[PDB]
């Protein structure tokens, strides 16, 4: 129930970024959370993702779908910081020039729902 952010002081978060980004300059880091509303997806077991950096968000989603093990009728959309809807044929990379957090992280949120009320 706590968040990563919640789990891990700045302080650490900016190291894990600073070291991760040395050994490996071509892969993102990504944070990927279960939506608080959530009921219909999976957690995953893990948090903390190295994403290589030439990967489109629609790659990230079908691999995300298949750590999830997902029928292909199940929804599944990923919102940048929470709420943003990012073209799926966006690099990683630039998804990350844009929307990094001032930790180094890009966090991402999933759910099962595109739009809400």
């Amino acid at each position: 129930e706590k968040t990563f952010k919640q789990r891990r002081s700045f302080e650490q978060r900016v190291e894990d970024v600073r070291l991760i980004r040395e050994q490996h300059p071509t892969k993102i880091p990504v944070i990927i959370e279960r939506y608080k509303g959530e009921k219909q997806l999976p957690v995953l077991d893990k948090t903390k993702f190295l994403v290589p950096d030439h990967v489109n968000m629609s790659e990230l989603i079908k691999i995300i779908r298949r750590r999830l093990q997902l029928n292909a009728n199940q929804a599944f959309f990923l919102l940048v910081n929470g709420h943003s809807m990012v073209s799926v044929s966006t690099p990683i990379s630039e998804v990350y020039e844009s929307e990094r957090d001032e930790d180094g992280f890009l966090y991402m949120v999933y759910a099962s729902q595109e739009t809400f009320g």
